[PDB]
């Protein structure tokens, strides 16, 4: 019911921050530690978010066609991969300075990259159930964290247009029978939970970058604007989870492959197809 990201989990920044101050660092470390989820606002320049909602409002078209539309749990939840077009792979965005100090620091100087897909909230969508995006890696244990959420809103995020349901504090709960096989937590946990340390959910403005743990509760909610709303998502993993590799062209190569920003990436000759992902060689 917030007008704006909570203080608690927020960060302020301007797009030519390259790094944060160690006070800055510690703090947004202490976030993710204790809450699993922190917005850093003005990461990111309208020049790039602009031709970035632009290229997959054009690609939802092709999305939509397909024989079967994969969604997320419910109707209105679509699945859609950002185009991976030389033109439309910005550094900024896949190896963003800031965001690789913070992940460095949280999964170790090894960490990568792993996914570049993103998530078209449709107008009229269902209300998913809560849920873990990436699971603990045993049932009954305390880990740190192995994976952390990228997410790029592409538009501002309002109350109305499917702004998502996060759930502070919860990417360290993990008692047995907790989570089902698709990674829905049980009912009964939940209301536990809500007594404690209910769901937030607020406006983020399109330029901000929101990181949080791959095993924070969260839920997608209804989208009522009369508009799609994109996200972008990225998902950092450690060195040792296994993670199939994310098909980018030779053409970005040169400047992908030579970073100590890591990205788990196979890199084919020519275009790639993120749709449908039909490119013969993977
Ligand atoms: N790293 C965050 C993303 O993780 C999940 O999606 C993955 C999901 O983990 C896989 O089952 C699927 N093969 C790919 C899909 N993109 C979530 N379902 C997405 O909503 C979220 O964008
Ligand atoms: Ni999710």
């Amino acid at each position: 019911a917030l007008a704006a990201p909570p203080g608690e989990l927020t960060l302020a920044l301007t797009p030519d921050d390259k790094t944060l101050d160690p006070a800055s660092l510690d703090r947004a470390l202490a976030i993710l530690a204790e809450h699993g989820i922190l917005v850093l606002t003005g990461m990111l320049r309208t020049r790039l978010t602009d031709q970035l909602r632009t290229a997959m409002l054009d690609d939802l078209p092709e999305v939509l066609r397909q024989q079967d539309v994969p969604t997320n749990f419910v109707p209105g939840h679509v699945q859609q991969d950002p185009p991976v077009r030389e033109s439309l792979l910005f550094p900024d965005v896949l190896l963003n300075p800031v965001v690789y100090q913070i992940t460095h620091a949280v999964l170790g100087a090894d960490a990568r990259n792993a996914v570049y897909s993103g998530n078209m909230n449709l107008p009229g969508s269902h209300e998913q159930p809560v849920h873990l995006d990436e699971p603990h890696l045993w049932p009954g244990i305390s880990h740190p964290p192995y994976c952390l959420c990228v997410d790029v809103p592409l538009i501002d995020f309002t109350l109305e247009n499917g702004s998502t349901e996060y759930w502070p504090g919860s990417h360290v709960l993990n008692p047995d029978e907790c989570y089902d096989e698709r990674g829905c937590v049980l009912p009964a946990e939940l209301e536990r939970r809500r007594a404690v340390a209910p769901p937030v959910r607020f406006p983020i403005p399109v330029g901000s970058v929101v990181i949080r743990d791959g095993r924070l509760w969260h839920r997608g909610v209804p989208n009522l604007s009369a508009a799609p709303r994109p996200l972008l998502a990225m998902t950092h993993y450690t060195e040792w989870f296994d993670m199939p590799p994310i098909q980018l062209p030779d053409t970005v190569k040169s400047w992908v492959d030579g970073s100590d920003r890591h990205t788990h990436a196979h890199f084919v000759a020519g275009d790639v197809d993120h749709l449908t992902g039909d490119h013969p060689f993977a």
